């Protein structure tokens, strides 16, 4: 078997993904973040607190005939950005591009975090890491790419995400005709539970490549490129008029600057950011300053590769035994 399912910006900056998701019998359609750097699928639903809904789509387990209690289970989980949810836990059919699994685990949310009830695009997550993160309790559940790894053609998904367009996440399959070139594998460690890599190095615009290790993570539920702030402060350094704010929360730039490109190493291949994707837009409306889309990691224990990164990449995530991620250019 194989899913193909459109995903489309959820505002003019790019700043999440949304895909669409049946869950359900009838089916409920639901737009969710897929997220690669996480391992739980909930939704906003019927048992969401109702102060904490404002404009989201919700799942209604009892109108679906295939829903059915997963008993005793609860999750309860926190991100990165400080956004949290919770609740307990139905099995149902879910179906993605056409893709379905039958009793995958569907979280549904009793409370949500103000950052989840502020945004009316985003019904929900679904997770994408490796199920080793999932938090459900007592019975750790599996996401849905694992639950659909065994059915599909090549045990694979791949994220096409699109520069203020929509792109797309395909599953069981690599569309060879959605790159340029060829497609450089590099090693992942699955010890963290994330798609985890080591790039070769960087280059600010048209100067020379750096060779150096980053170690990161492939991760679609993150805006930003989040790199150590030696890299950072180099990149900054090339635009005029840059700097950190401590009070804004990372760096800016004069809204009239035009940002050089970045470029990552995968192996011996190269990614190219154009210095657009990095733009922000201003950090209050009407301001001249803009924000940065490369921002330091350094206090967050990791380096993350987001969408600024992986939607300058036709990116493939392949869940072999050894898993690995793959690169090309488009």
């Amino acid at each position: 078997s194989t899913g193909s399912a459109t995903t489309t910006p959820i505002d003019s900056l790019d700043d999440a993904y949304i895909t669409p998701v049946q869950i359900g019998t009838p089916a409920q359609t639901l737009n969710l973040d897929f997220d690669t750097g996480s391992s739980d699928l909930w939704v906003f639903s019927s048992e969401t607190t109702a102060s904490e809904v404002d404009g989201q789509t919700i799942y209604t387990p009892s109108k679906s005939t295939t829903a059915k209690l997963l008993s005793g289970a609860t999750w309860s989980i926190s991100y990165g950005d400080g956004s949290s949810s919770s609740g307990d836990v139905y099995t149902d059919t879910v179906s993605v591009g056409g893709l379905t699994v039958t009793g995958q685990a569907v979280e549904s949310a009793k409370k949500v975090s103000s950052s989840f009830t502020e945004d009316s695009t985003i019904d929900g997550l679904l997770g994408l890491a490796f199920s080793t993160l999932n938090t459900v309790s007592p019975t750790q559940q599996k996401t849905f790419f694992d639950n659909a790894k065994a059915s599909l053609d090549s045990p694979v998904f791949t994220a096409d995400l699109g520069y203020h367009a929509p792109g797309t996440y395909n599953f069981g399959f690599i569309d060879t005709t959605a790159y340029t070139g060829s497609i450089t594998y590099t090693a992942v460690s699955t010890k963290q539970g994330f798609w985890e890599w080591t790039s070769t190095g960087y280059a600010v615009g048209s100067g020379t490549f750096k060779s150096t290790s980053i170690d990161g993570i492939a991760d679609t539920g993150t805006t930003l490129l989040y790199l150590p702030a030696t890299v950072v402060s180099a990149y900054w350094a090339q635009v005029s008029g840059a700097k950190s704010s401590s009070s804004v929360g990372g760096y800016v730039f004069p809204c009239s600057a035009t940002l050089p490109s970045f470029t990552f190493g995968v192996g011996s291949a190269r990614i190219v950011i154009p210095g657009d994707y990095i733009d922000f837009g201003p950090i209050s409306t009407g301001s001249s300053s803009c924000f940065g889309g490369i921002q330091s990691s350094a206090g967050i224990g990791i380096n993350i590769f987001g969408d600024v990164a992986l939607k300058a990449a036709f990116v493939v995530f392949n869940g072999a035994t050894t898993p690995t991620l793959g690169f090309a250019s488009k």
